[PDB]
């Protein structure tokens, strides 16, 4: 409810949006966070520390308290509870999912998205000016930037996830392309009567991290391949699968988890469904990011009807959380 | 209010912050505005006339709606008020504003704050690989699109601050630095009773647009240089002018300004003054971009104090508009 010269302003805001995340970035990257454990401190104290310098980072703070991050009073910045996290003694620091979310690859592919519009649909190589291996065989410490952010950022949605998921009290889990086991670990953590078993590829569940002592007796891994085929489970979890997969493969990727599943059976799509409407949610945030990667697409509950369809599975009901993940429920039809 | 691991999450969240300005980009890159204008429409109508990928459009416009500048119902889209200002049609076009702000050197810059938090303060060159003139003519059409976003940047705010500020209704206007002439010209149209000085560098003047019939005879222009002296006025103007220079040119400048004024004159300093506190507020981000572009700070009202009474003035007030921009209104003290 505007006239057209407000609106030009309040586009020209809306273009700055930006500064926000470059901001995180930069603080995350400096580690500011740490020096605020013992309580307000000055942009002087903290430029020591850091250590930058106290007019310039002062700036990036003050645009930070914005969104809540820290908080100024008296000349003196605070870390809030919603900055908690930038503290490297957190159970899961901020800080890696942070730099990745706003890595190089990410802000340049996001910043191109107009030439990634393109009417037959152009790929990554197109857009970036390399391939992502080559991105990633050109730097080391980019690539295992990444492996920590994801593993990190999955790590922050497990507990609420597994109260949240409809688990049996006894039964085996599957969870299907489940990584180095997080998931699963903490599932089993949550219901100590469920058996688990971890696929994923080979290289990966080498590195697995599901051999803790009290969960000892109740969890084994397994070498292979969603595409052909999964193990038998009276619980399937497909976690950040789907929204990876073209729509072919999703159904062939449930059709497999269909064959192997019991009458009493389910399989959990788990992935950061769309919300129709025009309201702010995460999932369409991400949407966009791997629209700009070239690589991926989140979906809606109406449009992951079809696929159950089509793998002999019902949708039954979609499941909100207090993350942004929700749990799509599909039994056997 | 909440803990560690929402924290994360939260964190997560703001660091994709930097999508919506993206997607602001590049809904104003292919121009899906102006197939708007005849009412909602689908995105496989709108990918025809723009002509791009429907599904992928659609994503786009989808993360647009969260910010209202479209908004979607029965698979349709429409321009809303706010996103008003992206037609062609418009007196102030927003697109050039909008390619200019989320350009390839602002994104980059602000990329690499992080580098710019040095505690020397590294230069332009050393962050971006190249000097920003190297930049400019190294791609023609970039160096046009700056000009243009900066010309209709201020277009858009020239009437309220036309009318926001204290004219006298006959006297003389230096608008020290003023462009092309845009601001000074509004000016006039908005207190008949006034003359008008335009004073820019040489290469601007020459390109003025104060040659209007509408206020023929009203108005001279002069090349100069602020730094050295500023002609005699009863009103001296300097908007966007202090926030390009360090502490002791503004003083200088200000200075000039006061030695050529009158008893009953008065100078205006014109910024985006950046309020103290915590609350969201354009001048801030404004602020961090010229923090990335390591060239310019936007001040506080108590910063800009100290510069006043150093040229012989005296802060007298500040005066807020419906714009990001304020009137720091200095008389000789
Ligand atoms: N063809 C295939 N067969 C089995 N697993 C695959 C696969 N292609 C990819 N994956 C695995 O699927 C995972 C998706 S990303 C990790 C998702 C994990 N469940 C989590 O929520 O954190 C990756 O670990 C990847 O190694
Ligand atoms: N030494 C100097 N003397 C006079 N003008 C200068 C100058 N250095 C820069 N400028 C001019 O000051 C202006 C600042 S940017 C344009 C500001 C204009 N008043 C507006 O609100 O849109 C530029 O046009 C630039 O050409």
């Amino acid at each position: 409810d505007m006239d057209r010269l407000q609106s030009a302003l309040a586009l020209y805001e809306e273009a700055m949006g930006y500064t926000y995340a470059a901001a995180l970035r930069a603080a995350a990257a400096v580690g500011v966070a740490d020096h605020l454990v013992d309580g307000p401190r000055t942009p002087a104290e903290l430029a020591a520390a850091t250590g930058t310098d106290a007019d310039a980072l002062r700036r990036v703070l003050r645009l930070l308290a914005v969104r809540d991050v820290v908080r100024e009073s008296d000349g003196r910045f605070a870390l809030t509870d919603k900055g908690a996290a930038l503290r490297s003694d957190s159970p899961v620091p901020a800080r890696a999912g942070i730099l990745m979310f706003t890595d190089t690859m990410f802000w340049t592919m996001s910043h191109r998205v107009a030439s990634a519009l393109g009417p037959e649909r152009p790929a990554f190589a197109d857009i970036f000016g390399s391939s992502l291996d080559a991105y990633f065989d050109g730097d080391a410490e980019v690539e295992a930037l990444y492996y920590e952010g994801m593993e990190t950022v999955s790590a922050a949605e497990h507990l609420i996830l597994a109260r949240a998921g409809d688990f049996p009290a006894t039964g085996t889990v599957a969870d299907v392309g489940g990584g180095r086991g997080g998931f699963l670990l903490t599932v089993l953590r949550e219901h100590p009567g469920l058996q688990g078993v971890l696929l994923d590829r080979a290289e990966v569940v080498a590195r697995h991290r599901l051999d803790a002592p009290d969960v000892a007796g109740r969890w084994k891994v397994v070498e292979g391949d969603f595409l052909r085929e999964v193990p038998h489970a009276d619980v399937h979890v497909l976690k950040r699968i789907l929204h990876n997969w073209g729509d072919e493969d999703s159904v062939r990727i449930l059709t497999n988890c269909r064959r192997v599943m019991p009458a009493h059976g389910r399989v959990l799509v788990i992935d950061a469904v769309v919300p129709e409407g025009n309201d702010a949610h995460q999932s369409k945030e991400m949407d966009f990011m791997m629209l700009a990667a070239r690589t991926g697409q989140e979906r809606t509950a109406a449009e992951l009807e079809p696929l159950f369809t089509a793998a002999g599975l019902r949708l039954d009901r979609v499941v909100g959380t207090s993350s942004v993940m929700s749990i799509a429920v599909g039994v056997p039809a």
